[PDB]
């Protein structure tokens, strides 16, 4: 009962000002639940979705900004893809990107610019063992649409250079996902 | 945003018994309504699927007896398609088989015998005219999945041979559906 | 140390009558657990076939009536594939067939009739998250053949339509292994 | 129910000194039962591996030894094929090597010297007659795996050459069989 | 950020002696965990090597001797491959080689010889169940390099024959290991 | 034991606003130093990255700017490549751009521009003499990862043409390093 669809959910991300003369970098991790973008159901279904299981196969994170070109006090940073539910700790004004030498890095130009990221998570599995799988489409794990307690997906973390001014933006997490098991209830009346 | 899928329901049907010695027909009609399909859902959604509209392409009626093989006094009957919300009047004991001539019938073994009808039923857009149109999978129209209003599908109309037992059987309308357009929504919390 | 070879063990499975006029279902799941199909062995080997590990390929699940051609009241039910250890809830006389819009179903003609299901389960490896993996025979997991407390694999739930007669059954479940490792044991004397 | 597999067990062998000056060989013989590599079993299972029958095809005898490289008074001696249950007589010290000018043979170099000999047995049915048939692996006998009584396998005899040296060794008899007709039990409970 | 490498230890391994004349195995397993093997690094780096996960592809055990060609009283082991977390109970002086029949056996000649042996270890992701996948080098989970509790990889078990004499080793574990996501810092000064 | 990497570092580079009507030019050089990448490591490893050598490759100098589009003041400066130590000496206000006629120059379009300059630097061997080797990558020399006195590359410098404004800059200077002998470490405990 295979079903591929695509949901997405836009959120903010603010990024306060600063006082600090040097160039100063504000680290903040992603997780992705799909509790967040399916509402729970009525009646016999528990969810919205009539299916039993599910698998991400991609996520694309956007950057919407909410900045004006004309806006200055420009900068750099860095967004990478974290598999393990292990990041970098939150920061507000750290003197390096820890995020530059990452392998899956991809720069973030600021403050006015897009950055999306299209990449395929994982889940959160054993949080302290920390495995995954490689990506295989045909041998990925199927998981289930539990009721209340889906698992957390992950896999992105960024690098923010911090600014005189507020750099707010406005964060599109579409989420491509793959069903299985049509499992539509039916009661009378 | 085309999805296929399919959707079922159980439901009885009795044939009381009688004390006439003649072959006395008994005549009854079928309609095809989504809502007793579909349940209603939770919140921003309407109902369970999440889908705006939909078309009908086939139905499988099912004849699912109760009836044992060592009953007597079996029959005759007949099963025809009738698409458009004018069947033949329901009657008790009528003394013929109007269903007996049309071109769309297909012989009732009774009372212990399968019977099963797979058809494509057209929907009731004006029941003074009552037009529909051929079989076009391309240019079939798209209905609305509506939130309490769907309008009936139409299609089956059957006649009973009459016993001096009670036939009872239970009916399965299986009917294979086409929606469009994902409309899904997710309101944060 | 390949050997694949087949075990089987047969038991009983009763629906006790009703007096409800509706048509009335009665739901039940089934694990498979190879404990009840491997006794415990003997001195320095655990369990009779030596072998440390296993995976199981297919299951067979047989429901070989005990109700005669002759008895009335028959009805339709459902057999699905829920790989997942969370069934829907067991009932005696539930209002509808929950696993009759199931993609993995296959209708249970009743009462006297033969109705098997071959399928690949999948274990039980963390009940919370509850995760499986696809059909590939290559890269299907090794499971250790344990001493006392081998997993639960799983994979069918039923729905039997109630009647005035109590439906007896009886239930062999053909499973077929894959073993690896040959560790017999040869103390002296 | 085809299931080839191999079998071995370690056994000692020691060799006594001498103190007679001339080249004298001490002659023992090996036998070859199945009760000596699996042990009884449990249950309704009477042996450990589950299954019937039985055929040995090859066994390799290999004569581990005990003995150091800078060991005095070496010798010869000889390793024959003895199929018929009766061997040359058991001797201490023997003036002459009676498995020297056997067709089977192969000489065995010593005392720290690797030995192996790669053969088919043969059973024993009648030990009066000595019968056995040829070497044949379509046409081979079956035999039961019985509980308590599987008759011996035979075919091989050694002659050691003595010395004023104790020598010994570390015997390992690894047998290769096929069985047939996997008979395992599975009580309840 | 994919970087093949290679990893060493050497360690010791002593088997004392006995005054049993009969041929008494002494069995003793062996963990590989990847803490032994990478040093903790220093600062905003966790561990020496720069990176975040690893998958052990091969593992080259070797029992360098430390015993001279002219010591008697020679024997013979064996060593097989245990993927699960449960060997067989270390044991001092038992009376069978456990490890005689497994499919997984190589010979352990003693006390001078060499023995290597290579092949792919599988963690340990659930003591009670213990699954592990098969050897497939593009499905073949990524696992965390962690700073303090890396999970201890699995897959060899001993048996040597005791002597009356020392027999004491020297143990070399090579470590075939693949990386990714080279995770270096850099903070300024 | 050849692993090729990337190594990057952020450092800010300000231009003081003037007061003079001309246009007048700005020039600083600028070196690359290895212990500027990697950081001290831990115990018996001396760096973070367990190798003995090194030859940079290429490297990538990024001048990401803080000035705004709306900027006013423009001007037009250059960018050379230097590889022997000796740059044009460090001035604020020179009345002519030297870089303009050097046979690597690459434009600095200004004030909020992108510029990038990739190119292989040459190492300071004789500050004296001031040789260097042309890009051959087969013959290119390795130098020896040190512990403290890492030689500075060289190759860069720059005229930046001054303004009314304060231009600032944010400098991302990535490195293309390759490496070789993996010369890890592993005491016990």
């Amino acid at each position: 009962g295979i079903f591929n669809t695509r949901l997405s959910r836009t959120f903010g991300y603010t990024i306060k000002r600063t006082t600090v003369k040097t160039p100063s970098w504000a680290v903040d991790m992603m997780r992705f639940n799909i509790n967040d973008f399916l509402p729970p159901g009525g009646g016999s279904n528990p969810r919205s979705v009539p299916f039993e299981y599910y698998r991400i196969r991609k996520v694309k994170v956007e950057f919407w900004p909410c900045s004006p070109i004309t806006q200055g006090d420009r900068g750099v940073g860095s967004s990478a893809v974290i598999l393990d539910d292990n990041f970098v700790t939150k920061a507000t004004a750290l003197t390096y990107d820890p995020y530059v030498n990452y392998s899956s890095r991809h720069t973030i130009t600021q403050p006015f610019s897009y950055h999306s990221r299209y990449f395929t998570p994982k889940p959160v599995l054993d949080s302290t063992i920390d495995y995954f799988q490689p990506n295989n489409k045909r041998n990925q794990l199927w998981l289930r649409l539990q009721t209340a307690g889906n698992v957390d997906h992950v896999g992105l973390g960024t690098a923010f250079e911090n600014s005189i001014y507020d750099q707010e933006y406005n964060i599109r997490v579409t989420m491509y996902v793959q069903f299985r098991e049509f499992n539509l209830k039916d009661p009378p009346l």
